[PDB]
């Protein structure tokens, strides 16, 4: 018979720290606190920036606190901003979880992005057709590589059970997760560094992004523009952030007195095979990796009291996404749309939004989504709206999804 | 017990078709009888940019037959180079396997890269620069994102059990094959498409990679410049390349009488946390990762019969992977650098050589090391030169290495 984690076929894995930067605060705590506040990250992006392009998008949320205001003159020299980002949070993190001493050789760290140090290659190419060869760094293509970030978090703690970087644009934080509970169950590694991380808010992503048509543009309101599920929602708002957390088998744990904040407890990978930059309709495949999670943790879909969606406020983004929660039996659960209030940080979202999961199970609260006031029809779900949700949440999805058609679900359990 | 494929704990997998272009042939069977007669794909560089631009490094292999010569107007506007690759290679794949009707919710995509479409990013760059953020194309993030190629083969070919892209840099294709392995033994899909895509020889690439000073500058003798494991080596060569293997289980395969090139038995993932740019001298994460393979595969060092070695010629990775090879125990197998013949592809590499190793087991026989002149005095392995050598090779290692200290070594037997 199947190995699930309820059967104990698989090992058991326990969340022990979280660290996220957002658009509300440095510290995950006071993050989480202004959720619950109903506080949104979404201002008016100021604006030369915006005249000098006239971007039809004139708003965002940037970091409360500036990664840079972190970094001294060397690693600005050397280090992509990511790379900036990584070595940031993966100290905080391991001084949240007490500074372990963990066995190098079974410690991986996992951590997505959408691109990488690209700022590098844009520098780089200036540079060369400027002065020549010559004016290219020796740190550029370790700068410019989208494993680059992942890597430097592994050398700076010390990981030798491998360093991977999965790429699905918007999942890519999600299945880091995914990929490192994946390493973990598999026996590779008994503990692991994994989420997310992405670059700030500049002009070519939002005339990339915009040029698609995903992108809000209520512009006199930033903080009402980004709103999932909503009837009058039109499009997805940037919203910086970069978030990781450390996940260790329970033996791991026990045997060095931390105390888990939440069960990572399986992991569902699907694919559309529909279209590039369009979720299927049907939201067949994409409730199949919510599915896919529940056999990997030994649920069924009436076990699932949350779900953590994706929820990016597209018109049909947010319409395959609740289709896709109906296929997976899913559709009774509370459902919380964290971009409604951070934003979306594409390959770090989905990071961010596991660890506002672990904060649910951990608090028993679903804060409210954000800007939710005309129910629309062809969203049939329980959108938790107006104050937060109480209630004693046992299990829980996190949803990510990528353009290239990629589906990620993480099943979460109450510690 | 924890499972091995030779205790029935994992299915069994095995490679039932290949495919591959490269600079001797755009056939993998082809490239292969070249190999055997101990030609090298490597020639003066020709693209006027050499003088255009100075460059230190004046050789490489181009691709024999340019991928977009086989791709009209669309697919140069609406696909990145790599994502033309892929197409191009997913559907001579395909139709290598007979054009299976396999079920799309069984079937999985893993492919590997070292960048993505970075040439659109330059391309958006410069058009926002000159004309404002409306000339950047609504195609452009979709041709940018790292996961580009592997999305346009699994949109292609109808792959719906996940689209996976790992980033490793030079160790992405090798990594691509390990995770499809994974994803197939895990129970998510039944059969996967896997391996890597990789950009051309271009001018910013020579730069920024000859300015790290780990490139070979033996401009005058273009075929003799990749010397791996020769105690003359001065550096890597670029040799253009991409590769794609079907993977299916054994059950699978036999199913609709498709005959395996070889079995894939295990894979193994590490670090060294040592550098991001150079490998730890002491090959000993690196052999653990050979070592993993074979436990997984359920096999010992005395097993392994031939090593596909990563090889890249430079003076420190070939002493490192030496004592990667000794620590696993496999130095008194039959070692090949494949490089030496077909240069460095990148992010491509390691699935090319995946495909050589695969075939090095079905024709028992490994080409000649190209170059090999003056064994290195200080590298004691029986590296196969001067003739193929004929050889009962019943389980392989394929080794490949990338910046940011990433080990993966593939487990393959012969069917
Ligand atoms: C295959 C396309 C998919 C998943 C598109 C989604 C819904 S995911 C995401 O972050 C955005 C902006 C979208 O549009
Ligand atoms: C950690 C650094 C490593 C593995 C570096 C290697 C050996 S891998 C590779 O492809 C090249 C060109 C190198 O120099
Ligand atoms: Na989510
Ligand atoms: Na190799």
């Amino acid at each position: 018979s199947q190995p699930s984690t309820a059967n104990g076929g698989f090992p058991s894995v326990v969340v022990t720290a979280v660290t996220a930067t957002t658009s509300i605060s440095p510290d995950i705590e006071s993050t989480w606190k202004g959720l619950l506040a109903g506080e949104s990250g979404i201002h008016a992006l100021e604006d030369e920036f915006v005249t000098k392009w006239d971007l039809a998008v004139k708003i965002g949320g940037h970091l409360k606190d500036p990664v840079d205001s972190h970094m001294g003159r060397l690693d600005m020299r050397r280090m992509s901003y990511v790379q900036r980002m990584g070595k940031l949070l993966g100290g905080q993190l391991w001084e949240s979880a007490g500074s372990p001493e963990v066995d190098p050789d079974r410690f991986a760290v996992v951590v997505g992005t959408g691109l990488g140090g690209a700022e590098r290659i844009v520098e780089s190419y200036d540079l060369m057709n400027a002065g020549g060869p010559r004016k290219v760094s020796p740190l550029a293509v370790q700068m410019i590589m989208p494993n680059g970030a992942a890597a430097v978090i592994g050398l700076q703690l010390g990981a030798r059970a491998g360093v991977m970087t999965p790429v699905s644009a918007q999942s890519s934080g999600s299945e880091a997760i995914a990929h490192a509970w994946r390493q973990i169950v598999m026996g590779d590694a008994d503990v692991a560094v994994c989420g997310g991380v992405e670059g700030p808010i500049e002009a070519l992503p939002i005339a990339a992004f915009s040029m698609m048509r995903a992108m809000s543009t209520r512009n006199d309101e930033p903080e009402r523009a980004s709103r999932p599920f909503d009837k009058d929602r039109d499009g997805f708002v940037f919203g910086e952030a970069g978030a990781l957390m450390l996940i260790e088998t329970e033996e791991h744990a026990k045997a060095r007195g931390a105390k888990p904040l939440a069960r990572l407890l399986g992991a569902g990978i699907t694919s559309d095979a529909f279209h590039m930059v369009a979720p299927a309709a049907d939201g067949v495949r994409a409730g199949r990796a919510m599915t896919r999670s529940l056999e990997l943790a030994g649920l069924s879909p009436a076990d699932i009291d949350h779900v953590n969606a994706h929820g990016t406020a597209t018109p049909i983004g947010d319409a395959a996404e609740a289709n896709a929660i109906r296929v997976a039996g899913c559709d009774q659960a509370a459902v919380y749309a964290p971009k409604s209030a951070l934003g979306h940080s594409i390959g770090a979202v989905g990071a961010l939004e596991s660890v506002l999961t672990v904060l649910t199970l951990r608090d028993g609260v679903i804060p409210p989504t954000l800007n939710y006031e005309t129910p629309d029809p062809e969203i049939d779900l329980d959108v938790v709206a107006g104050e937060p949700r109480y209630g004693d949440y046992r299990y829980a999805v996190n949803n990510s999804f990528g353009f290239g058609g990629h589906n990620v679900a993480l099943a979460f359990g109450r510690y």
